[PDB]
């Protein structure tokens, strides 16, 4: 069985603009990194969605964009990962990590406001909640990469209260996905064998 | 006239769901990788799938993803390229360079069940195709770019016999390239001129 | 305050077919390099088109590919960029620095028979608009994105007097941004503040 190398980059991250993909995605070599809407497009620990060009964009996601400035710092200290709000206007993330240890809904969106931070990730709780998905079968397992991604949008809230529903509806927004929680979901994974139902080739 | 340097990227994989391309291509440094439906993001052998997100996904393509599994495992000998089906489901290849070989249509989409393999290319084939091609004109020479090209689809068929008829109405399939015989072809392809009919700056 | 880094590479090229997005984004890293419609996959300094693989492909484009042939050169002498066109079909130009340096309107779109090049961005000129940006406000200097985009297309033209009115309805086109302006845009701009309308969580 196989080997496993500790990853170089500790996140990706990918920004969206309703739901579009816009530009590549952007991996985290630095413990601290700052998402922002300006332009450099060579600080290692800088992802410019500024400098993002979209021929197709509509207004509502330039008006936004022009909002998102110093946007989002994005960090970790030990096994926790946080997001701290530089951005004049709020940021709100969606991570099933974080609702769960308050007991709030899996979709719950969280509001940061301007000087904010809140803790969207602790391995602790990943780990442990890996540890009791087995005995759930590959199925649960399989649905913990969820865990591992983070959904935060500029600006624009989404959700219960807000008229957006969903991310796809919000102008900018990014997809965080954490590597080391993968990593160790996928030591897991490939250990709890193929699914029950019967997946034919021609259904 | 130019030079050239060997590929460090033996191939390049591209991943889709339908229509629609998910996540960034992956490029292959190994000789032997395996695409599977789990989710280490570090692994230069393994292209995993299953980290992949894609907020626009379906159910038809997150049932498939499950049962993906340990995928299949790409590799080269010599001058020759084989798909293994490590997976518990099938999966189904269309490489011209494999159908031609075989007298069989070249749209022809061959079933590689688990635990079995394919010859999926084969170099002194392409590079005698390529030898004869310029004796048909730019016309032909241009069209080889798809032998270096080969798809493969996880879990559902597609093609004669099955109700799915192209490659993008599976849900889950992948493209890849050989860039050492792109790059024998694009010796050739530049020493071919222009086409024959106009092509104006109008219509 | 922040630290700026050399960028590694001057400029990156995203290729479009129509209104979408096709392949990875190329960058350039040595002072001269093409955009051609050939294959190698390995060139540093050749961003080959005709090895990009896109299902969805039409027969307008299919059939414009087949003329791109060498392309354009896209090189810089000092702080001046220049786009050649080796294609042995015409290429068009829609940079809004050289649009300005000769009056002409900024979404004007400039023919560059084969044989021709053409300036297609002046340092100077770029600084000396920056610098007299910032009496305009934060929103002058946020739109001199633009002027760090350059947007060509192949064999097709577009804008006045052509069928075709926007890029995006051309079949094949490059969007290029030149990423030493992007970086001395980005030190202005860290430092014009928020824009003036309010932009809420809710609307």
């Amino acid at each position: 069985p196989v080997t496993y190398s500790e990853p170089a980059f500790w996140c990706s991250i990918a920004y969206y603009e309703l739901n579009q993909r816009v530009g590549e995605t952007f991996h985290a070599s630095q413990p601290s990194l700052t998402v922002d809407g300006f332009t450099d497009p060579s600080n290692s620990e800088r992802f410019c969605l500024g400098l993002l060009s979209n021929v197709n964009r509509n207004a509502t996601v330039e008006m936004t964009r022009r909002h998102i400035g110093r946007g989002v710092r994005l960090y970790y200290i030990g096994g926790e990962v946080f997001a701290e709000c530089l951005s004049d206007s709020a940021i709100f993330v969606q991570s099933p990590n974080c609702n769960q240890r308050y007991g709030w809904h899996p979709a719950t969106v969280c509001k940061i406001p301007p000087g904010c931070n809140l803790k969207i990730f602790n391995n602790q709780e990943f780990a442990a909640l890996l540890a009791q998905s087995v005995n759930q079968g590959f199925e649960a397992v399989y649905q913990l990469t969820r865990m591992c991604t983070i959904r935060m949008s500029f600006v624009k809230g989404w959700g219960a209260e807000y008229r957006r529903q969903t991310v796809t509806s919000t102008p900018c927004w990014i997809e965080l996905h954490l590597n080391g929680p993968l990593q160790w979901l996928d030591k897991v994974l490939t250990q709890m064998g193929s699914p029950s139902v019967r997946c034919s080739s021609m259904s």
